[PDB]
């Protein structure tokens, strides 16, 4: 793809380089030529002219292949985006897969209320919020892949990913300490450390909703 | 290329929408459900919270896989645009021989002031023009590439490409009107055919003049 | 058709550059020579008027070619709609053959349903498929040509332009993804995998109900 | 140009009622056999699907016939344009004509103000009111080309045709007037004479004026 477009904008930088240098050759040699009888006018205008073509013709090919080469940098991401794709797809369905899994055990735990469908609901939890860890770490990779291919500058872009790469480290550090909480709550369960945990994932959920109302602004200035 | 990352889009749009079919059918499992016994607060809060986090996360694949068909179609366009790169080249080569020669034709004829050098420079004239034409003509494809590989809707570069346009129509007729002047001189020269060819020559320039001033416009209208 | 009505139009500029350059050396004749001596009423009154009434002829002239430059570029592309419609009248053929190919085999289906009818059905809805594909892709094409050929800036209209290219990379992508369910189909049939074919067909005639949607909203949109 | 066009327009009209008749032929077999075991789920919703296809497809074909037949009948009008163009070029090198003439009659009349001159200003005022009226005939009679060509059927462009063809006769009636009474000067001139000549005169520029404003409605209205 990009291999060979890239090389034929540098081949034209070649031309239009060797344009110049015989435009400008030209433009000298009429004006010296010129001066020493200027009653061949016909001559003298005509290659002013050619000269003035010649240097809008150039000025003109270097403003194209500085657009070309933002072409070409949005296509060489071509990879880095499709892995982040698959990434992205990969987590999906691994999170459809926990929230079917919830519902099951979501009716398992109400039509028979055994303790060991509440483990199973809290353990679901766990795992669906490790999930939306690792989605939220592929969106914001993904994100970073979009600014820098579609080369944006926006002030408001770059301060959006800034609050992002931190809500992510936030996200994850709450990640590994509510797993932790779980992990406790499991190994020693009781009336306090259930409330506990549960405090831990209302105030998780919280982290999460912040990560994805940050995400969605680095969306709205992307589409917007 | 974009063959397998435009499939891989798809593939994230049937997982998207499989995971919302899932989160839905928890969303109405959990209200009629949970609704027969609100003290299960613990297990109505969390599903809740599960149900909000999958829509956000189905929202937002969907806006990052509509920016991401625009990066693909910039991509799939690589082929018309490295053609388009290899006529501009080509041509901007032509350009300068052109005027290699022309620069010669002026030294050979203010050295050698010869009827033949004056007919050979009015040749070398035509040639240019023509060059010119072609050129245009190609920067004029590159550029609408340009526009629809950038997905650009601005009205401002939809009317300057419209214009772009006409003035390429009238540039190509003003170009045949000119050879046939340039034939006729050559059949039958004299002092008012030459008086009148030369006319002909500075219309000509003016044309060209703006269709490079309609072509600025553009770009202009592209980088900023 | 164009190249002669273009050169009139260029004819006719030269002609009325020619009339404004000469109205405007009287405009100053009279100036200069009435305010010699008032008292020449008559004169000057009239070659007043004289001026005013051809400066409104050389606005006239110029408006009335800038509307014939968009009638021109409407008829310039006579050959390339020509060349739209021979493709669409071939494949509106190819998908009456189909249609009628499929009816036959759905009647030989019903009447005596062997397993190689219900393979020549799903071979028919391919080819039925494909066809539409390539429907839509021409199309498509002829929509770009009428949107040029008219002229048209109504941001709508671009925008549901290119709501219809992204459409088609789609519509492609998914096409080929069909067929090649159908070809693994084909290599090793079974209940399963029959399953996951029909549902790859109702994803891609979905994915053909969104492309016509948006064929028809660009046809509403050049017709409204 | 139009004569193949329209040619294909009308195959396209043959093919796709070839097609509408066959997809109907399919509908009804589909309901009539499939409702004899509704358990045959496959083959019936994916023959559904390919009638609706095909009948959208119909739908979509005739109306982009619709169109193209406006642009047909703007392309059928190119040499009654052309005709009009070539008239119009005429009409301004003869105002052209007409006001050179009345400038060096200015300049000869204020240099050397013999009656002979004044003779002649009056006869290159009514040269140039003649010419006015030529060149407003015939960009009447373009406008009406315009108009035709564009398919226009805005009720405030059909008034301002109507108004401007009766401006026009109004126009013609006052210029054979204004010539009777030049002839009746020649005649017999004198200081009454001259002074009912130059009322004529001031009375015509202001039907003039009038003819010019109704034109530039027209074009206005025919551009905006």
């Amino acid at each position: 793809g990009s291999e060979v477009e890239i090389l034929k904008a540098l081949l034209e930088l070649k031309k239009s380089t060797a344009e110049l240098k015989r435009a400008t050759a030209s433009l000298r040699a009429i004006t010296e030529e010129l001066k020493k009888n200027p009653s061949e006018d016909a001559l003298v205008e005509h290659n002013r002219a050619i000269v003035e073509h010649n240097a809008i013709i150039v000025e003109n090919n270097r403003i194209i292949a500085a657009v070309l080469m933002l072409i070409v940098v949005a296509v060489g991401m071509t990879q880095e985006i499709k892995k982040a794709l698959e990434e992205l797809v990969a987590s999906t369905a691994e999170l459809k897969r926990a929230t079917a899994s919830l519902r099951a055990i979501t009716e398992e735990l109400k039509k028979n209320p055994s303790e060991d469908a509440l483990v199973e609901h809290n353990r679901a939890i766990v795992e669906h919020n490790a999930i939306i860890v690792e989605n939220n770490r592929i969106i914001a990779a993904v994100l970073e892949l979009i600014v820098r291919a579609l080369n944006l500058t926006d002030a408001e872009v770059i301060k959006a990913l800034i609050e992002l790469r931190l809500s992510t480290l936030e996200l994850v550090a709450a990640t590994a300490s509510l797993r932790e909480i779980t992990e406790e709550l499991k190994k020693n369960p009781s009336e306090d450390a259930l409330v506990e945990h549960n405090r831990a994932i209302v105030e998780h959920n919280a982290i999460i909703v912040e990560n994805n109302r940050i995400i969605a602004a680095v969306l709205e200035l992307i589409v917007g």
